[PDB]
């Protein structure tokens, strides 16, 4: 399909946004790739990712990204628009709230990949985050532990933005 969205999970959370942003663009233009089951050069078969990534332990890579995370440097981003979506919690995890995604946009964009999909920080509380790029999120945080009630319009409007940003 036209757009990869490639997650990692341990409890179980952002693979269900997963499926939930796969509806809203419509399932015809989404699939999703577990990245416990990927391999690195799977990510070649898409011109538009999407990348989603919990934050886990205090500012690391849920795991199944930790493996791939050092396989990135292998591939080529260049010519492909990349998202980023996590799912965190700003009120354990204050200092380090989704890290991940910011981690990852890291590496990905000096891989030549081009982010969209940049994100508002407002209606968040937290200290510091890897995610931040001056005063705007590099991709869509949702918080599940503490503002679930808030994931279905975030995912709403993000998806409306990135069906623009990928001029779809
Ligand atoms: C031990 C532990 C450590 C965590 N560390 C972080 C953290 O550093 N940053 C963050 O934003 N969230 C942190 N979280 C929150 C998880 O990212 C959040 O529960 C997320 O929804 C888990 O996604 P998953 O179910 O897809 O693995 C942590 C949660 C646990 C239980």
């Amino acid at each position: 399909k036209k757009i990869g969205l490639f997650y990692g999970t341990q409890t179980g959370k952002t693979e269900s946004v997963a499926k939930i942003i796969r509806d809203e663009f419509g399932n015809d233009v989404v699939t999703l790739h577990d990245v416990s089951q990927a391999e690195v050069t799977d990510l070649n078969d898409y011109q538009y990712l999407i990348i989603g990534c919990p934050t886990w332990n205090a500012g690391e890579l849920q795991s199944d990204w930790e493996g791939l995370y050092s396989k990135l440097d292998d591939v080529d981003f260049n010519g492909k628009l990349v998202a980023y979506f996590g799912t965190g919690d700003q009120a354990g995890y204050a200092d380090n709230f989704q890290d991940a995604i910011g981690i990852l946009e890291e590496k990905i964009s000096q891989r030549g990949g081009k982010t969209v999909g940049y994100w508002s920080t407002d209606g968040y509380k937290f200290n510091d985050s890897k995610a931040l790029r001056n005063g705007k999120f590099v991709g869509l945080v949702l918080d599940e532990d503490n503002q679930s009630d808030l994931t279905d319009d975030r995912i709403k409007s993000w998806v409306a933005q990135l069906k623009s940003e990928f001029g779809l």
